[PDB]
């Protein structure tokens, strides 16, 4: 019979690749259906330019792909419409903001999988050794806590150690560190909701000078190259105070011969000011089914059953990754292994999103000058003032004659 093929998720960070493969392979064996992975990079942007290859060539070699909630816009040609698949009462058992996400001129182009936000994850025990009750609430804080530490456990022979790590890296994980930086320095959004290009302004500029400023400091010279996972060895190994980086990294942390097990805690990111906004970019995951598979029902089947209640709940429990569906965030079990679900659940509610509603199909060019120009920044090559003047001129471009 058929052979259903999936891309979705990647090996190289985490669990999220090795136990989407198991699912979907729970999957092949529950229907008696042929099943095969196929893996992805790391980076999500990178992802995107493998699959657009199979997109160009309207391709059948894979029938469902794992999308990101920055892709709808993009990707909506190649999806198959999954509106008159589904029953309105099975599509609001999922967050109704991210299936209207989802959905780009009426067509449900894929089903929420999981959800995401920025968190800042912190040492409990080192806080506490250092004489510190609660995580920082503003970044000046976090600056002083980390100094302090640092200083201390260099002191102690710890070379390894540094304050901060986070994702500076050129690609979209920047983008997604960047938004929050602005944004929590009351900077914007980048580009509005309406499509005012805001991101040119004295708070915004301030934001990226103040990421500068950490950089072989407080965090480490390299975190110009660190994603997702860099972050993260960094800071399971022991060596980091605080950590800027989404819920998966927390069961990771939490598993048995981690280093750091035990003593650690999640947060609301710092900002600028009491009155700032609390910045945590949105993220995550969709289900989509190529417009190009030949087995459009089977491929169905599998994305209902890898965005059901039992394997989001899976998700949850095993690899700390936010649920689409409320009802998860009321389960006992989801609660007991994760009572932080419920601790951050207004800030999860109150993301902020990066610009892919009002860039459509453009949104991966603004990214890339986005991610860009803050790398300037980061690598000292400019001061703030002038890379959010000429990201403002590039999104000018990019957006010109664009309207959503
Ligand atoms: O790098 C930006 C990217 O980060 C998040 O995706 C992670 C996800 O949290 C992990 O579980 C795993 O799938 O790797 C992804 C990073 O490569 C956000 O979900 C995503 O929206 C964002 O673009």
């Amino acid at each position: 019979g058929p052979v259903i093929r999936v891309a979705g998720d990647s090996t190289a960070v985490g669990e999220g690749g090795r136990w989407m493969k198991e699912m979907v392979e729970a999957w092949g064996k529950k229907t008696g259906t042929r099943v095969e992975y196929i893996d992805s990079p790391a980076d999500t942007n990178d992802r995107l330019a493998l699959y657009q290859q199979y997109w160009a060539a309207r391709s059948p070699d894979v029938d469902v792909y794992m999308i990101d909630v920055i892709w709808p816009g993009i990707v909506a040609p190649h999806a198959l419409d999954l509106k008159p698949y589904l029953t309105e009462a099975e599509l609001k058992e999922f967050f109704p903001r991210i299936v209207q996400n989802n959905t780009i001129r009426g067509k449900l182009t894929s089903l929420p999988f999981f959800t995401d936000a920025g968190i800042l994850y912190y040492r409990k025990d080192l806080l506490e050794k250092y004489g510190y009750t609660s995580p920082p609430r503003t970044w000046n804080e976090l600056e002083q806590m980390a100094e302090r530490v640092m200083e201390g456990e260099r002191r102690a022979g710890n070379r390894d150690f540094w304050g901060f790590v986070f994702q500076g890296k050129p690609y979209e994980g920047l983008t997604c560190d960047a938004l929050e930086w602005i944004y929590s320095h009351g900077g914007g959004r980048i580009v509005e909701p309406d499509g005012t290009i805001s991101v040119n302004n004295g708070r915004a500029a301030l934001a990226l000078n103040r990421a500068h400023g950490w950089v072989g400091r407080i965090a480490p010279q390299g975190v110009t190259s660190y994603a997702e996972e860099e972050a993260r060895n960094v800071w399971q190994q022991g060596n980091s105070l605080f950590m800027r980086n989404w819920p998966y990294a927390y069961a990771l942390g939490q598993a048995e011969g981690s280093p750091i097990r035990g003593k650690f805690g999640v947060t609301v990111l710092p900002k600028a000011s009491a009155d700032a906004p609390n910045a945590a970019t949105l993220g995550g995951a969709q289900l989509m089914v190529s417009a190009y598979s030949r087995y459009p029902k089977e491929a169905v089947d599998l994305v209902k059953y890898l965005a059901s209640y039992e394997v989001q709940k899976d998700n949850a429990v095993r690899l700390s990754r936010l649920p689409t569906r409320p009802a998860l965030y009321t389960d006992r079990d989801v609660l007991a292994r994760n009572p932080w679900f419920r601790d951050l659940l207004p800030v999860f509610q109150n993301a902020v999103s990066r610009p892919s509603d009002v860039a459509g199909a453009r949104y991966n060019q603004v990214s890339e000058a986005i991610w860009t120009e803050v790398h300037s920044v980061l690598t000292g090559r400019k001061k703030g003032e002038q890379a959010v003047r000429d990201l403002e001129a590039r999104i000018r471009r990019i957006l010109r004659h664009h309207h959503h």
